[PDB]
């Protein structure tokens, strides 16, 4: 599946590569991380993506689902005035239309599969066309940085996006001696953590380093919402009884576990540098002492968040990088393998307050 770069500020310089089945599609993740406020283009974007669910259907029926998603996206598009005017921006309004144009032709190509079957050799044409959607959106709200920092206003900051090529030397393997991975870093949402990583790439901090690999768990913590659009008449006002209950029909009643996944815990590959252990024991307690029962000591848990965390020690990470190429060869990384080099490929200008 998808592939990730995670970090904990105040605890910097050790950044974690997490990859595996539970990790969502890199490109989709970046698209949703763009600091744009345009419901119209998100509406075109939502289907187009659900097309992948449509392919989870067996038989010709999958196609009468993607045809559904395409006509959906296509329709909502004809509304290119809120996409075009409302949000397109300065110097990109031209390439933006270059993108809208290609999206329309691609949607027509997707349609041309009235040739029921051809369910392979044209379906992920879905990739092609979503890039054009990504492009529409990146061309939209530009202007770089939606907001700004707190106290770290003097540490490196990635006031944008940047790309990096990571060339790894993979040992003892017939079929592959080495691979190059492309990672995009998201400074719109992870200014501090992305800033630090590129800053360290610059001082060649990752070249010739060896890695450790292993398994960990990802608290892909909790996600979707509620509201549906299009205002009509009156139906609500009052909190009512949410107090005395055990609440509604198919929505609540006491916990429920059985496998780690059922508790929101998904297994993923975890690759780091190869280091040591450093401690700083404190906080607010008095719930300690003794023995009698517990313990063995293993498997790290990773809470995934947007930089919305503060001070002192442990628990929690912010997501800042996304592996967008050769994401399938990460599974071939073992302890002992070498990061030969990590070189910025684009976006270096977005780096402010560089130190190196």
């Amino acid at each position: 599946g998808g592939i990730l770069l995670v970090a904990n500020p105040v605890i910097p310089d050790v950044s974690v590569l997490i990859s595996g089945p539970p990790i969502k599609d890199p490109e989709a993740l970046l698209r949703y991380a763009l600091p744009i406020d345009n419901k119209a283009i998100r509406e075109v974007q939502k289907p187009l993506e659900d097309i992948t669910d449509s392919l989870k259907i067996a038989g010709v029926k999958a196609l009468d689902s993607v045809e559904r998603n395409v006509r959906q996206a296509s329709r909502t598009l004809q509304q290119g005035k809120s996409i075009i005017v409302a949000g397109f921006a300065e110097s990109k309004k031209d390439h933006g239309n270059e993108m809208i144009e290609k999206l329309e032709a691609g949607m027509q190509d997707m349609l041309k599969i009235v040739e029921d079957r051809k369910r392979d050799a044209v379906a992920p044409k879905q990739k092609e066309i979503l890039k054009y959607v990504g492009g529409i959106e990146e061309d939209m709200v530009d202007g770089f940085p939606y907001e700004v920092p707190e106290e770290y206003r003097n540490m490196p900051l990635l006031k944008g996006r940047a790309s990096v090529d990571m060339k790894v030397k993979i040992k003892d393997n017939p079929n592959i001696e080495d691979c190059v991975f492309r990672i995009v870093l998201d400074g719109y949402n992870a200014p501090v953590t992305a800033g630090n990583f590129v800053d360290l790439v610059e001082r060649h901090f990752y070249d010739g380093m060896e890695i450790q690999r292993s398994d960990g768990f990802v608290v892909q913590t909790g996600d979707p919402e509620g509201p549906a659009e299009g205002f009509i008449d009156p139906s609500t006002e009052k909190t009512r009884t949410v107090p005395l209950e055990i609440m509604v029909t198919g929505e609540k009643t006491p916990f429920y576990g059985s496998t780690l996944e059922e508790l929101g815990l998904y297994k993923a590959q975890v690759v780091i540098p190869f280091n040591a252990f450093g401690t700083m024991a404190m906080a607010r307690e008095e719930f300690e002492n003794d023995s009698g029962s517990s313990q063995v000591f293993w498997l790290l848990k990773e809470s995934e968040l947007t930089p919305s965390n503060s001070n002192i020690l442990d628990g929690r990470y912010a997501v800042f990088g996304y592996v967008t190429d050769n994401e399938d060869f990460l599974a071939d990384l073992k302890v002992g393998d070498v990061i030969e080099s990590i070189q910025v490929v684009s976006g270096l200008e977005n780096l402010a307050n560089p130190s190196y």
